[PDB]
């Protein structure tokens, strides 16, 4: 709904690795540190659907500005070394790159297209924003 609390698909929740809790991590069915993503069970009926597409455009929510921004982004791929307070200087996987506002508190924002959710806002700054492509996790739908 609001578009920042991660993706809720079926009885499962998809969120960023650095924003997840230990309890969620201890029950997680899927974990990727490189992609900065977990898929963990939750006792709820998720209303989200993962996008089974190859869209190069989408719309993502910026929390600190409270607005939806459209953007054309680069396909998934390995990304440059960048350091955060949560992670060391490392190359992330399944990264979607675009231009737009992004702040420290905006991590977890949803990028979507007409097919569903494509990724979660991973990091950004200086007018460049990155997302974790979750199109590979569509097996969750079942
Ligand atoms: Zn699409």
């Amino acid at each position: 709904g609001p578009g920042f609390g991660g993706v809720f698909v079926g009885s499962f929740k998809i969120i960023n690795y650095h924003l997840a809790t230990i309890e969620e991590r201890q029950s997680a069915i899927y974990v990727d540190w490189q992609s900065d993503v977990l898929v963990t069970p939750i006792a709820a009926h998720g209303r989200h659907q993962i996008a089974r597409c190859k869209c190069n455009t989408g719309v993502y929510y910026c929390r600190h500005r409270d607005k939806s921004y459209p953007v054309c982004f680069e396909g998934p791929g390995i990304q440059w070394i960048e350091q955060t307070e949560y992670y060391p200087a490392r190359y992330q996987t399944n990264v979607l790159l675009a231009a737009g506002p992004a702040e420290a508190g905006d991590c977890g924002g949803l990028l979507v297209c007409p097919h569903g959710v494509i990724g979660l806002l991973t990091a950004g700054g200086g007018g460049i924003v990155a997302f974790t492509d979750i199109r590979n996790l569509l097996w969750l739908d079942t």
